[PDB]
């Protein structure tokens, strides 16, 4: 079952071309998209997010988009400049410059373009399972863009699965782009109603892991974005390996959001900064290697992928102390705790985990956003860009709908914490 | 370690316990003495989790049994498998003449044998490095099963508050009056400590059991242990991840987390197939054979909004996962199994090799049309306490003297747990 790929802007550019230098790495492809020589069998599945061209070569199932030229150019520039399909590079020339009525008004001019592509690559599929997006939500393309697609990919594909990689902005980032709780805000509307799966990426908790953790001062986007690959390339691990029959996107997506509303991820990580199974765990429960910064909350569901030889007896051990013990769930149905146990790939330079989890206090992120969306709004501060754009000419209707579809969002948050969420 | 200890009550639990034991024995390549095969390989398999090894080698079931009258457990010691039990773990208790078929009689019982019978199950308990809980095999229409059966849950509850308790509960054959005109009672009386006091509960309805062996084996009025080979069939299955490595997410608590995300909806139906050339079966017949309803083993009657909250097939055979992977999207694809409006389908799938001492499959699966069974009983109730009939032997014990309050509680109880499995089947079940 195909994912298709979706990188949008600047953001979703530079985090995408990171995911696929990774994915090759980890598939035995070089950079050119050949077949590595040590590499020409494998325990790998290489058909869900590369295309086989031949035996020995392989394209990524990958979309590029951008308002603006330089992070395309970037890549055609770089070593990977010949893995993407050329055909699958969109450029326009017209940027979004920070704004997302710009960003979702250049889409809807630019449809048939996009789309040409998109359709060319799903009806090029046998088996299409969905679509994968990469986007800050903070910008004005991956906000605007971003959120145009997620629209349309919603009424034109509306059996597929959507799973985003959306990036939520720095303090430092906030302060200096001041329309962004207004892009954050609108995007948000868009990951509540027309994505079934949202991992939160967080530049806040990303940059203190690279400081504390990494002891990188100053962190670059490229630094970061290391930290990214690599919850992106391990998240999907299950995809990407045979064997994970309930671990596919629609059984993922299943067990992590058994509640269909609520389906916002954060990320654990270990190692940041001898070791068993039970350590491992552990350690994707300790706050500081929770990769979002955020009693009354607790755990929907959490996944744990683990990769490096493990003892398996020890599985049950750990699993069941985080039940009965640093960990708390849900009070109307039972903890939810499952693990797919990896292998790391054969063609890398230990043992290390992720954590996938369904997390109640990512509300108080959207909280936030609601917060400076509200200071904004209410003083109708920094609106005359936005009101020369098509869907905010007349009013300002379509952000006081987002505010309360998000405000929605963050009740049933609340709500999931205590036991009459259900009532009985 | 993971130790599951199981509990057989009455001649329903013990004959099924018996057979189920057997099976067991004969996969893992156990003699009907406890002797493990010469050449075994080591990490094969996990037969720690229901046997432990005796001073002198020989594995021994993690297993009581208990009754209130000697017939089934003299069987059990005269046949090939007598020195495979612990003799210290059997019980019979003949000082008040059996049960006779009467919840109240049996219940009563189990509050007088109460330090007996738990000095048995505390030292199999204190004996586990890390007990998972318990299983109790019984039917819910007899004295023995039922009552000392619902005994033995309330107690398990307090006792150990903490260990998970399933069921495997033979459930009447409602196709057909029975000597035991006290049946709905019983039945009703035993349904309320199956809702409160057990965390999953494995409905095997007999209805079902016999329509198989009428119209399928061609067998017009069949023996209990025809049926019994269709019993020991699927609960040997069932345990398929618990006693084999690689299954981490099914475990006992790890498989009824996500079999009961709705922890009082835990009433399970269990189908398989085969249960009775040209081409061979492929992992899609028996996935899609799971999905019919003559293949399950529960009557619930024909048409509905009735529908699934989770399923699990496990597939036995030499097929590779992504045979049983692509059958897996296509019986999601075909629409064929009708899921919860209120959260995603769930639908999972293990698979296993068969014993080394043909694809076959097993569903274990949460349906809400399970409420009709017990609609069925409460309707059966009612027409006798209206008539006020067969409630001599019940005055007769302690708990029935004064009144029939304890009917009434349990009457109440099993309507609010038919009352949420209907809730169950609307979006609105919950809120938002
Ligand atoms: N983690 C990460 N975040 C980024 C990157 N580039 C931009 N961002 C975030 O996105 C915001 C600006 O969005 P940008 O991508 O430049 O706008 P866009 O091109 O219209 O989507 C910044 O304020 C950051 O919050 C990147 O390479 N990595
Ligand atoms: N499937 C099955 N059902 C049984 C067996 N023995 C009795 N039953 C059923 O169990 C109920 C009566 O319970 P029984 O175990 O005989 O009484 P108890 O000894 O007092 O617990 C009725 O529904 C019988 O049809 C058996 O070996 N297999």
């Amino acid at each position: 079952r195909e994912i298709i790929t979706l990188q949008l802007g600047q953001c979703g550019n530079q985090i995408g071309f990171e995911f696929w230098k990774q994915l090759c790495a980890e598939h035995g492809i070089s950079p050119e998209a050949i077949v590595e020589e040590f590499a020409t069998e494998g325990t790998d599945r290489k058909d869900v997010f590369f295309y086989q061209a031949d035996d020995e070569h392989y394209i990524p199932r990958a979309v590029l988009l951008d308002l603006e030229p330089r992070v395309i150019h970037s890549i055609l520039n770089s070593p990977y400049a010949k893995l993407y399909n050329p055909e699958n590079i969109y450029l326009s020339e017209h940027g979004a410059g920070n704004n997302w009525a710009s960003g979702f008004s250049q889409g809807e001019k630019i449809h048939e373009d996009i789309f040409d592509i998109i359709d060319r690559e799903a009806d090029g599929s046998d088996s299409l399972e969905g679509f994968v997006l990469c986007h800050s939500i903070a910008g004005g393309t991956g906000s605007g863009l971003g959120s145009y697609l997620l629209e349309r990919l919603n009424d034109r594909y509306p059996k597929k699965l959507v799973q985003t990689y959306s990036v939520f902005p720095n303090q430092d980032e906030m302060s200096d782009v001041v329309v962004q709780p207004y892009n954050s805000l609108l995007t948000l509307k868009r990951l509540t109603q027309n994505a079934d799966c949202l991992v939160v990426l967080d530049n806040t908790a990303l940059n203190r892991i690279a400081t504390d953790r990494l002891h990188i001062q100053n962190p670059s986007f490229s630094q970061i974005n290391q930290l990214v690959s690599t919850i992106m390339s391990a998240s999907t691990t299950t995809l990407r390996y045979p064997g994970y029959m309930n671990n596919d996107l629609i059984g993922l997506i299943a067990s992590l959001i058994p509640t269909p509303r609520l389906h916002f991820l954060m990320t654990g990580y270990t190692p940041l900064t001898k070791t068993t199974v039970l350590d491992v765990m552990r350690r994707l429960l300790q706050p500081k290697n929770v990769m979002v910064s955020t009693t009354n909350h607790c755990y929907i569901a959490i996944l744990n992928i683990i990769q490096g030889e493990v003892d398996p007896t020890q599985v049950h051990k750990s699993l069941q102390r985080i039940r009965e013990r640093l960990a708390n769930f849900i009070p109307w149905g039972p903890a939810s705790i499952q693990v797919a146990l990896s292998r790391k790939s054969p063609y890398l330079p230990r043992v290390s985990g992720l954590m996938m989890a369904n997390h109640t206090s990512i509300s108080s992120l959207f909280e936030r956003t609601c917060r400076q969306y509200d200071k904004l709004r209410k003083r109708e501060a920094f609106l005359e860009q936005f009101r020369k754009e098509d869907m905010f000419k007349d009013n300002f209707d379509e952000m006081d709908t987002s505010r309360e579809i998000v405000q929605q969002l963050i009740d049933e948050y609340h709500a999931a914490t205590r036991p009459d969420y259900i009532s009985w």
